[PDB]
């Protein structure tokens, strides 16, 4: 809607205090004028009728339990569109200034979030399971990222080249967590998932086996479960970025970790200028190098570890 930029103040999911760019209109909209075409955040009032209604609040702050998932969703879309244009220079999604949408309270006891081709959608989880989605840093910018795929390489949601769709989301959505440096860590969506249990997280890319998923190319799932397991198999690929960043010995292979800065260019350039819809693993292998030779030179360390990496996994 047309109105005055303003600042509002509110809490997040998990009771931080936060400010937020709103919108002043008669109400005070969950609109962010300052990034890009803008950010709009929609209560979907529990329905799954999208994108629902604009975000309207009567006083400019965002304390109640119910406006918490809002919060989180409108800040954590603003820092992510930080991210990826003061590291990538990249603006929004598109590369153009797309508006970023997202819609929260999606329907009832919902246990996830994702981006459907158009917004992101966050479910409120069922209190047991999940928390309220867009309370952890990770999970938004997984899902904005999937979004940038969509608009470059546009990598397939099956089998190998969508458990690479799958591992650039959580590589990307890790990085942004560092960049806000919220308790980073390298496991996924630690701070929404289990309440009642510390400690885990849906996925972990230091040791993706900690809770099943595979850690090398021989244990890769061949079934067609999860469209070919792209949430499974991803594993094998986040290992391989861990390893690039921060270095190890994995199945006796030896890995020099060059750092999250360089992994996160030598991925974005990979995503952006090699990888196509149907590119699978070996693809991403030769993407990657080629990216790290483009950026460090076909003799630097940085090329060297990333074949290291890939090694170690299993991928030729
Ligand atoms: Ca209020
Ligand atoms: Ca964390
Ligand atoms: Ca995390
Ligand atoms: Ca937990
Ligand atoms: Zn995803």
């Amino acid at each position: 809607i047309t109105g005055t930029s303003t600042v509002g103040v509110g809490r997040g999911v998990l009771g931080d205090q936060k400010n937020i760019n709103t919108t002043y209109s008669t109400y005070y909209y969950l609109q962010d004028n300052t990034r890009g075409n803008g950010i709009f955040t929609y209560d979907a009032k529990y329905r799954t009728t999208l994108p629902g209604s604009l975000w309207a609040d009567a006083d400019n702050q965002f304390f109640a339990s119910y406006d918490a998932p809002a919060v989180d969703a409108h800040y954590y879309a603003g820092v992510t569109y930080d991210y990826y244009k003061n590291v990538h220079n990249r603006l929004s999604y598109d590369g153009n200034n797309a508006a970023i949408r997202s819609s929260v309270h999606y329907s009832q006891g919902y246990n996830n979030a994702f981006w459907n081709g158009s917004q992101m959608v966050y479910g409120d989880g069922d209190g047991q399971t999940f928390i309220p989605l867009s309370g952890g840093i990770d999970v938004v910018a997984h899902e904005l990222t999937h979004a940038v795929t969509d608009y470059t390489a546009g990598l397939i949601y099956q089998n190998e080249s969508g458990a690479i769709n799958e591992a650039i989301s959580d590589i990307f959505g890790t990085l942004v967590e560092f960049y806000a440096n919220k308790n980073p860590d390298w496991e996924i969506g630690e701070d929404v998932y289990t309440p009642g249990i510390s400690g885990d997280s849906l996925r972990s890319m230091s040791d993706p086996a900690k809770y099943g998923d595979p850690d090398h190319y021989s244990k890769r799932y061949t079934g067609t479960q999860d469209n070919g397991g792209v949430h499974i198999n991803s594993g094998i690929i986040n290992k391989a970025a861990y390893l690039i960043s921060q270095g190890g010995t994995h199945y006796g292979v030896s890995v020099v970790g060059i750092g999250r800065d360089k992994l996160g260019k030598i991925f974005y350039r990979a995503l952006t200028q090699y990888l196509t819809p149907t590119s699978n693993f070996s693809q991403l292998r030769a993407a990657a190098v080629q990216s790290a030779t483009d950026l460090y030179g076909s003799t630097s360390q940085e090329v060297a570890s990333v074949k290291q990496a890939f090694d170690a996994v299993g991928v030729k």
